[PDB]
């Protein structure tokens, strides 16, 4: 019988790959059907180059693919087109907002799966300690904290031991922090969903700045090359007040024999000062069956599995992971396990985007002069200013001739 081949997730970044390999040879063992999981790295636009090869080449060796939130304006024709398969109620199960995220000119790319919001991970352990009564809810206020922390864990003896860790590899991860940092500040969405090129504003100077500021004073010189992992593996072994980073790490912390397990909580992300919003870039991941898979009702019955409640909760439960369905944020497990997931609801819905939809099938583009003059910022090779006037000219000539 057929063999249903899946790339997704990465066995490079915490449980995920493990998990989906798990939950794809669960659906093969209810249903009789062989089935091959294909691992990926750890970084999205890694995936996005290894998966682009198999597409390039109409290759039939993988029938489903989970696909980054910022994908579907690039990932389009490699599409089977899900409409067809899925009715309105069904449909009506999951968040709107992803579904017309995954929506290309009327084709569903992809059924969503998980979604992801930025989040502020802190040491609760650490903050009473130092008689901080609340996390930080401005960018100062962050600063302060990690400061006095900081000074006090060294002469305590932590050699290790740092205020802030975030992913300020040039990656896209550095792209959706930076977003946080621009969006917080009052500096817009780098690119606005009308298409406007807004970045080269003092706001989002500032806020280039004020990262560069804490790269080797509150967070480590090597800032510059974390991903979510490196960042994460800082955090987890008790040595940064802070951490920016996705839901996952949250289950990863408490784990048995993590030396943070029941010292930290997590809140929104701070800003600049109480009028400015509240940033949280959107992130999640969506499920893709080949517009050159062989199988492709195999593999719609696959995708309709993966994204299912039950499922979605497993993810939920034991990965910490957002789900994709309204329902799941009512349901009592999930809810018991991660009581923050109704805590931040509202952050999660309001999350900001970054401007792949404006992009279109140029957001990869984009997105590395994006990382790449937000880089230069945190290395101190450029000010923000500077950084700001680059970005946007190099943004209008990849953008020039894009419309909608
Ligand atoms: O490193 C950046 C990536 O982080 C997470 O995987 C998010 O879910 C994804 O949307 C984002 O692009
Ligand atoms: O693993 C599938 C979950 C079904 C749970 C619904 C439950 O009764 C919510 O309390």
């Amino acid at each position: 019988g057929p063999v249903i081949r899946v790339a997704g997730d990465s066995t490079a970044v915490g449980e995920g790959g493990r998990w989906m390999k798990e939950m794809v040879e669960a659906w093969g063992k209810k249903t009789g059907t062989r089935v091959e999981y294909i691992d990926s790295p750890a970084d999205t636009n890694d995936r996005l180059a290894l998966y682009q090869q198999y597409w390039a080449a109409r290759s039939p060796d993988v029938d489903v693919y989970m696909i980054d939130v910022i994908w579907p304006g690039i990932v389009a024709p490699h599409a089977l087109d899900l409409k067809p398969y899925l009715t309105e109620a069904e449909l009506k199960e999951f968040f709107p907002r992803i579904v017309q995220n995954n929506t290309i000119r009327g084709k569903l790319t992809s059924l969503p799966f998980f979604t992801d919001a930025g989040i502020l991970y802190y040491r609760k352990d650490l903050l009473e300690k130092y008689g901080y009564t609340s996390p930080p809810r401005t960018w100062n206020e962050l600063e302060q904290m990690a400061e006095r922390v900081m000074e006090g864990e060294r002469r305590a003896g932590n050699r290790d031991f740092w205020g802030f860790v975030f992913q300020g590899k040039p990656y896209e991860g550095l792209t959706c922090d930076a977003l946080e940092w621009i969006y917080s500040h009052g500096g817009g969405r780098i690119v606005e969903p009308d298409g406007t090129i807004s970045v080269n504003n003092g706001r989002a100077a500032l806020a280039l700045n004020r990262a560069h500021g804490w790269v080797g004073r509150i967070a480590p010189q090597g800032v510059t090359s974390y991903a979510e992992e490196e960042a994460r593996n800082v955090w987890q072994q008790g040595n940064s007040l802070f951490m920016r980073n996705w839901p996952y790490a949250y289950a990863l912390g408490q784990a048995e024999g993590s030396p943070i397990r029941g010292k930290f909580g997590v809140t929104v992300l701070p800003k600049a000062s109480a009028d400015a919003p509240n940033a949280a870039t959107l992130g999640g991941w969506q499920l893709m069956v080949s517009a050159y898979s062989r199988y492709p009702k195999e593999a719609v019955d696959l995708v309709k599995y993966l994204a299912s409640y039950e499922v979605q909760k497993d993810n939920a439960v034991r990965l910490s992971r957002l789900p994709t369905r309204p329902a799941l944020y009512t349901d009592r497990d999930v809810l018991a396990r991660n009581p923050w997931f109704r805590d931040l609801l509202p952050v999660f819905q309001n999350a900001v985007s970054r401007p792949s939809d404006v992009a279109g099938a140029r957001y990869n583009q984009v997105s590395e002069a994006i990382w790449t003059e937000v880089h230069s910022v945190l290395t101190g090779r450029k000010k923000g200013e500077q950084a700001v006037r680059d970005l946007e000219a190099r943004i209008r000539r990849i953008l020039r001739h894009h419309h909608h």
